[PDB]
Formats: structure tokens, C-alpha cells, sequence
């Protein structure tokens, strides 16, 4: 019983993280086998943030420029090189606890964990949703930049996010492990900001079988739609469109509880069309929709 915004066992992360100065500046990498991975914009200086020439600006460093520390033990640099907006660091050690991993892209809509990193130590963790504007409301202070998300599956770490900066509403960007940033933003300041964003349906579908499956029962109702006048109330509350195939990843959240996907959808028209008048469903005052179908299945079921 019960439902939280869980995150994946951090140990098997923890141990691959580590501290990358270059000049006065100081962010977090991340060490696997011999390379080390961070954001290159931590060869920047302050005059230059403007707009930077990163290949200039790294063909005038040396290895020697580059302090890696992994918690006590200094990491010396044998080699470096820029892929796309990451820089991977050749060091002459092997991480003894490099775990199996892979470098994944996901997609929005899909959650994550953030471990979050300052001077390469971890503070905390926490479950992330890749929003469908393609950033992510996370929680970061200065100095995170360099902390990477993650998912767990079986022994292995897919890693999909590492944090860049921090955007004007205050919300996150970054790109994933081979440097390509998630959306339209750009490692250089400029007037660049978050594009309006919308609810991730299937996921608030999710989230009404995991109440269901807990016991909250009272938003259910004998109606039903069709998957098209679903959407156009969707179209309307600023929700993304359900599709078939969404429907067909519901298919075992609803043949657990017994409802179908198009009756829990006449559930949601009504929540979005009259609140939920005073009650709570899990514990909530709104609509959550940062739990994906596989979330709700690992903790529920």
C-alpha cells in the first residue's frame, strides 16, 4: 500500500561521481571506466559566457588544466576531447566500481532519477519527469551543474540527463550523456526560455489506476467516451492527445482494476471539468502526472 514519488538506489551512481575544476570553476563529473564526462562549458570564464568559442576555448588547454578529484584521490588527466556539449576526460584510472550502464535519450513524458551533486559529493535524490517542453523541474543550486539522471533496470544504469543550467522560470536544462541537449537550448547565455508546456495525459491516466488500486474510488464513474471526444476535452485543459497506443500501455493497469481505459478517460473529463471539490486522490489536491505506467507498475501491482 501507498504511493511515492520514489527514486532508484543512488549507490551504484554515487560511486562514479566526481569534481572537475578548470580555472575558479568547479561542477561534478561522472567516471566511468577511464573517462571522465562533464559539461565542457566548465573551460568557460565569465567575460566569455557571452558567446563562446568552445573549440577555441579547448584547444588552448592542456590535460594539466584539468583537477579531477574522486573524493580524496587526485585523477590524473591523460587525454581530452569535446563531444558535442560534453567533455570526456581520459585519466589514467579505471573507476574500480564503474557499474554496467548505458548511454539512453528518452523521451518526454519519461521519468528519471536526479542525483543530485555539489563539488562532486551527492546531497539527495529524487524522481524526474522529462516535461513535454523538454525541461525538467528540478531542484538545483549552484554548483550542481554536472549531476546526471538516471533509471535502473536489472544491474544496469541507463543514463539519460546531465544538468547544464538553470532557465529564467527556473526550471532545468541539460543534455544526455553524448552532449546532445534535450530541446531548443544552448550552452551560451541568451534570451532563451522554456517553451509552453502541457500535461502529460497518459501518465495522469497512470496515476488514477495507482489511486485505484489503492483504494481511492471516488472519482470513478458508470460513463464512458471515446478516445476522440477524450481529446478534444484534452485539447482543451492544455493536456497532450491520448492515442491508441497509450491506450494499449494502459491495457494491464486496466485489467488489474477492471476499468477500462476509455471509462477512467470519462473519470479525467470530469476532474478536469468540476475539480475534485475539497478531496484528495493520493494524497494530492491535483492531477500528478510524473508517474508513467511502468512507475505505477513497480510500486503498485
Amino acid at each position: 500500500s501507498g504511493f511515492r514519488k520514489m527514486a532508484f538506489p543512488s549507490g551504484k551512481v554515487e560511486g562514479c561521481m566526481v569534481q572537475v575544476t578548470c580555472g575558479t570553476t568547479t561542477l561534478n563529473g561522472l567516471w566511468l571506466d577511464d573517462v571522465v564526462y562533464c559539461p565542457r562549458h566548465v573551460i568557460c570564464t565569465s567575460e566569455d559566457m557571452l558567446n563562446p568559442n568552445y573549440e577555441d576555448l579547448l584547444i588552448r588547454k592542456s590535460n594539466h588544466n584539468f583537477l579531477v578529484q574522486a573524493g580524496n584521490v587526485q585523477l590524473r588527466v591523460i587525454g581530452h576531447s569535446m563531444q558535442n556539449c560534453v567533455l570526456k576526460l581520459k585519466v589514467d584510472t579505471a573507476n574500480p566500481k564503474t557499474p554496467k550502464y548505458k548511454f539512453v535519450r528518452i523521451q518526454p513524458g519519461q521519468t528519471f532519477s536526479v542525483l543530485a551533486c555539489y563539488n562532486g559529493s551527492p546531497s539527495g535524490v529524487y524522481q524526474c519527469a522529462m516535461r513535454p517542453n523538454f525541461t525538467i523541474k528540478g531542484s538545483f543550486l549552484n554548483g550542481s551543474c554536472g549531476s546526471v539522471g538516471f533509471n535502473i533496470d536489472y544491474d544496469c544504469v541507463s543514463f539519460c540527463y546531465m544538468h547544464h543550467m538553470e532557465l529564467p522560470t527556473g526550471v532545468h536544462a541539460g543534455t544526455d550523456l553524448e552532449g546532445n541537449f534535450y530541446g531548443p537550448f544552448v550552452d551560451r547565455q541568451t534570451a532563451q526560455a522554456a517553451g509552453t508546456d502541457t500535461t502529460i495525459t497518459v501518465n495522469v491516466l497512470a496515476w488514477l489506476y495507482a489511486a485505484v488500486i489503492n483504494g481511492d474510488r471516488w472519482f470513478l464513474n458508470r460513463f464512458t467516451t471515446t478516445l476522440n471526444d477524450f481529446n478534444l476535452v484534452a485539447m482543451k485543459y492544455n493536456y497532450e492527445p491520448l492515442t491508441q497506443d497509450h491506450v494499449d500501455i494502459l491495457g494491464p493497469l486496466s485489467a488489474q482494476t477492471g476499468i477500462a481505459v476509455l471509462d477512467m478517460c470519462a473519470s479525467l473529463k470530469e476532474l478536469l471539468q468540476n475539480g475534485m471539490n475539497g478531496r484528495t486522490i493520493l494524497g494530492s489536491a491535483l492531477l500528478e502526472d510524473e508517474f508513467t505506467p511502468f512507475d505505477v507498475v513497480r510500486q503498485c501491482s
